[PDB]
């Protein structure tokens, strides 16, 4: 995947978050520092907040990264698009595990309700585990797709199934 | 520990530490100049080359790091392998392959013997990251059975295409 891709992924509280644009960043709801009332040193009051389940836009009223140029940001693909999850791991290894995406769908993992685009990791069988699958601190990573000559963000990491071949992405 | 760890770039191409004293490499990658490699005399080196398959054993433990793991002659039909891919941008990039039979293929005009093998990734990669390149050789092919990682061959060649890939096998 591109590097100005990978340079738009950022640690985040529990996990990621993703670059739009200069002004805007997307998570995934529960990785957010729940008591925090500063980000990149700005007060939440110059910040616009947009909330829908496990999907967090992050609207800011200054520049955090005028490096970047803003991409397209979509409500999930369409069924059957291959995305990749611009995932980081543990000593500047870079893992775009491939997924193809399914249906919305509402689900229970580990006891909680989960609600976004469903799809299948497409790395191996029985993907359980950090070498071909995802682990909890992967939440947030985006899930990206070229489509002809640009490449699109359609939604952030939020869960996996105890087998580990399921994936969630939340979406907009 | 990781899977990951295991595989090494080597030559053109790539290998996979099976245990501390056990490489396995695909034989075009080699390099055909050498005195050495990983700092063992070629002197204390066992080399046992069957066609595209190359194992060497060393005389002393290279990665002590490391447990050995089951080496098999390829796998039963049917098995989703994941060939685990490095890039030199640090990207690592594990596909999903169905495994068929054991066959000579003609690959971009070349006759490769080994296990043949589909990409699971899709119509085409169209420059994501979905598919094999040129300098992939010697990547292991990997399946989970019951707690154990089985490594059952090395990345051998594929077409033009992509779908098709050939794993090459032990014995
Ligand atoms: O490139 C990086 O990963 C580090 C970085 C440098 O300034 C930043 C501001 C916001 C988000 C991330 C960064
Ligand atoms: O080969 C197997 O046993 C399982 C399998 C993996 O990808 C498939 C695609 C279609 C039909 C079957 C399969």
């Amino acid at each position: 995947a591109p590097p100005t891709l990978w340079s738009r992924v950022t640690k985040f509280g529990s996990g990621w978050g993703f670059w739009v644009s200069p002004t805007v960043f997307i998570t995934t709801t529960h990785v957010i520092p729940t008591s925090a009332k500063e980000f990149f040193g700005e007060p939440l009051t110059s910040i616009a907040i947009h909330r829908a389940g496990e999907f967090t836009l992050f609207r800011f009223s200054k520049k955090i990264r005028p490096d970047l140029t803003g991409m397209i940001l979509e409500e999930g693909c369409p069924e059957g698009t291959v995305c990749s999850v611009l995932i980081k791991r543990d000593s500047g290894e870079l893992l775009p595990l491939a997924v193809r995406m399914g249906a919305i769908a509402s689900m229970r993992i580990q006891g909680r309700l989960v609600h976004g685009q469903s799809g299948m990791l497409l790395t191996g069988a029985n993907a359980k585990g950090m070498d071909l699958g995802t682990i909890p601190g992967d939440c947030g990573a985006p899930y990206v797709y070229k489509r002809a000559n640009d490449w699109v963000v359609c939604g952030v990491h939020a869960a996996a199934t105890k087998s580990g071949n399921t994936v969630v992405c939340a979406v907009q």
